[PDB]
């Protein structure tokens, strides 16, 4: 009527090496003045016919807008196809240069990068979460008619490169479908993290969906899992746990806990191990059996707060910062004094509820000598200081711990990582729905990456962690270390 926008240009988003994740790109838009469009309605049949428009609903929707002096014909044409419009010289017809995102690497980091929507504004991921960044300022055109000029020039948006690696993005989404149609699964998730620089590699969820058409969709594609699902870790977070039996001054590795029978009565409750054939077991011994028993002994002996305080430290239903549109934070209550049950349940995962995000930026933490880097969707050229959370000794200890979990007899075996040392922990979720886990990095002996595998179970009361989820971890930590040239750390001595 008075002014009208002239579009910006939008930031283009890149993964880590400059691949093109979400691109702006000159489309026409078609408007109309239906005052001047209502003079001329012997046209209006060819226009409607040029826009593939019924006659009637075309016709209607100009008599109903009689009044008004815009109105949207069609956007997101391309510049071939205005052109061909604008030559029929319908009176009140006017092509608008506009930019509409197109998403290059598609339903691959569909949930990473997110999208805009209809009028170019960011609606989800990252789109939204840097829309001030990627956005740029529109200009002004001043329209004056009966009873133009240009009023402010347009600012392009800035580029913005992601922490993604398109290349790990894809090897992570490829063998999680995998592992997904091989399990009979529906839905999970894959996060890869840098343990040294807080960078989010690879963050992947299925179900997926093609951000470059949206129309159909269900919600359940949707879901960014990987940020949104909450749920008790279970045995993932025992290396937390024995963290704070090490600090203690308690505790050494080499130490022992009788677990005989696998059971262990608490007043009115019986703490249950899962495998029930061992007696004495060393610290590193309660991980490779993951006896819930074992955990619960120490956890008695050093008490709940010591270990509260590790798991709150490395951001365990703590917030990430990232400033992600919907991401979650879970919960990790701060009972102050806490019984034995709650202090035994907590020990072995059951007593808080995480992300997917959040165990990996926890495993990152460990991995990286005991010091946190905040966690980054967007590449990080100057590393943060960070927080030393875990002492460098502890670190280095349970490091040891979990590439024996993976490497020793009776260990999850299906984790081993061709040509290197790999360390983690198997586990299985409570959400009651269930997930088969598996947390861990490598190369264990000077640690790179920090991956966790989430995999919806269908389930019958079983423990898959070790059988469904480690084989994924195997193949995606091989894929990732030779992608980023990782040398080979399982070399004679
Ligand atoms: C952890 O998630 C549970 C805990 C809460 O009971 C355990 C039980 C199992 S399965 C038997 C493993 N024993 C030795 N080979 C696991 C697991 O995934 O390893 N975690």
């Amino acid at each position: 009527v008075r002014h009208i926008a002239i579009p910006a240009h939008r930031g283009l988003i890149t993964d880590r090496n400059g691949e093109p994740l979400a691109v702006s790109t000159p489309v026409t838009t078609l408007w109309a003045n239906p005052k001047e469009l209502m003079t001329a309605k012997e046209r209006w049949p060819q226009l409607a016919a040029a826009l593939g428009q019924d006659t009637k609903l075309f016709a209607d929707r100009i008599e109903q807008n009689a009044e008004r002096e815009f109105i949207y014909l069609v956007r997101g044409l391309t510049p071939e196809q205005g052109e061909g419009v604008i030559a029929l010289k319908v009176p009140g017809v006017y092509s608008i240069e506009e930019f509409r995102r197109f998403y290059p690497a598609g339903e691959v980091v569909a949930h990473a990068v997110g999208f805009t929507d209809v009028d170019d504004r960011g609606r989800e991921g990252i789109e939204l979460a840097f829309d001030e960044w990627l956005a740029g300022v529109p200009g002004k055109r001043q329209v004056l008619k009966d009873r133009v000029q240009v009023t402010k020039n347009a600012k392009p948006g800035k580029t913005l490169a992601l922490s993604i690696d398109l290349r790990l993005q894809y090897l992570a989404h490829r063998e999680l479908r995998n592992a997904l149609l091989e399990n009979g699964a529906k839905a999970g998730s894959l996060v890869i993290m840098d343990v040294k620089t807080g960078e989010i590699l690879a963050m992947t969820n299925q179900p997926t969906y093609n951000p470059n058409n949206r129309r159909n969709l269900q919600p359940a594609a949707m879901r960014n899992r990987a940020m949104i699902d909450v749920f008790e870790p279970g045995s993932t977070v025992k290396p937390f746990s024995m963290s704070a039996a090490l600090a203690s001054g308690r505790w050494k590795p080499s130490d022992i806990v009788d677990v005989y029978p696998g059971t262990l009565q608490i007043g009115r409750y019986t703490i249950r191990d899962v495998s029930r054939n061992s007696r004495q077991l060393d610290l590193t011994g309660i991980l490779i059996k993951s006896s819930n028993v074992g955990i619960s002994k120490i956890a008695f002996d050093i008490g709940a707060e010591s270990i509260y305080s590790v798991m709150q430290q490395v951001g365990l239903g703590q917030d990430t910062g990232l400033g992600f549109p919907g991401e979650r934070v879970g919960n990790l209550p701060n009972h102050r004094k806490w019984p034995k049950a709650e202090t035994a349940t907590l020990a072995y995962g059951y007593g808080l509820s995480v992300t997917a995000i959040q165990l990996a930026h926890a495993y990152a933490a460990l991995a990286n000598d005991g010091k946190s880097v905040p966690l980054s969707m967007t590449r990080v050229d100057r590393v943060p200081d960070g927080v030393q959370v875990i002492s460098p000794e502890v670190a280095s200890t349970v490091q040891g711990m979990l590439q024996q979990v993976v490497e020793a007899q009776g260990g999850v075996f299906r984790a081993q990582v061709p040509g290197y040392h790999a360390a983690g922990k198997s586990g299985t979720a409570r959400k009651n729905a269930y997930r088969s886990l598996f947390a861990g990095f490598a190369p264990a002996t000077d640690p790179r990456i920090a991956m966790v595998v989430v995999i919806d179970e269908p389930s019958k009361a079983g423990y898959f962690g070790g059988l469904v989820s480690a084989p994924v971890f195997s193949k995606v930590m091989a894929g990732a270390l030779r992608l980023m040239n990782v040398p080979p750390d399982n070399l004679p001595t």
